[PDB]
RNA sequence: GAACUGAAGAGUUUGAUCAUGGCUCAGAUUGAACGCUGGCGGCAGGCCUAACACAUGCAAGUCGAGCGGAUGAAGGGAGCU
């Protein structure tokens, strides 16, 4: 898919005999606005450079969802690192109510009512890989009802 | 047929990084006070401190169909005028 959004650009160094080495890292996440998503780092010498690298390692490595209409299945909580993540189910009327790197992650997944909160600290790269490692998890129905028939699981 | 449905983060320790951890900020509230400024109306509120000391007015009276008593009009008039 094609939707690009940029969540952090950071200025790292390196030392040298002679002084300091700059470099650009940067953090997006692409996806379609239905199920495919993806996210991705770059670094470089200029914040442009950077920003094509990375946006061409997260149309890699793009993974599906599956998500009950425009809304997760079940309240879930994940996390990576030391950093936790608390998602639920919202009200169509609901907006996105999350920040930072949970915004741009569900926005560009396509779900708009998630009401979402993260604990431990708030790293941007962990943040997304918590709610990645969240996300991939959504079992829906019809799959985690292959142990027997429908309409008997719920 | 309703009586509820709801949760955001950021800055700052390092040459740079992740973590731990404190400090600070973005919101909503006052019986508020102070500074600058000030057209109108509706509805409310107004000694949080000294249960400190109080000048002067008013804030608890009524019943003559319970009872003596004294003030006893209007008048009937009479008398002298
Ligand atoms: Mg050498
Ligand atoms: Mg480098
Ligand atoms: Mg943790
Ligand atoms: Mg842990
Ligand atoms: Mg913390
Ligand atoms: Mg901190
Ligand atoms: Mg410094
Ligand atoms: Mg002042
Ligand atoms: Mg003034
Ligand atoms: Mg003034
Ligand atoms: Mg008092
Ligand atoms: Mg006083
Ligand atoms: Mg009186
Ligand atoms: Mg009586």
């Amino acid at each position: 898919g094609y939707i690009e959004k940029l969540v952090q650009v950071n200025r790292v160094a390196k030392t040298v005999k002679g002084g300091r080495i700059f470099a650009f890292t940067a953090l997006t996440v692409v996806g379609d606005g239905k199920g495919r998503v993806g996210f991705g780092r770059g670094k470089a010498r200029e914040v442009p450079a950077a920003i094509q690298k990375a946006m061409e390692a997260a149309r890699r490595n793009m993974i599906q969802v599956d998500l009950n209409g425009t809304t997760l299945q079940y309240p879930t909580k994940s996390a990576h690192g030391a950093s936790k993540v608390y998602m639920q189910p919202a009200s169509e009327g609901t907006g996105i109510i999350a920040g930072g790197a949970m915004r741009a992650v569900l926005e560009v997944a396509g779900v708009q009512n998630v009401l979402a909160k993260c604990y431990g600290s708030t790293n941007p790269v962990n943040v997304v890989y918590a709610t990645f490692k969240g996300l991939k998890n959504m079992q829906a129905p019809e799959a985690v009802a292959a142990k027997r028939g429908k309409s008997v699981e719920e």
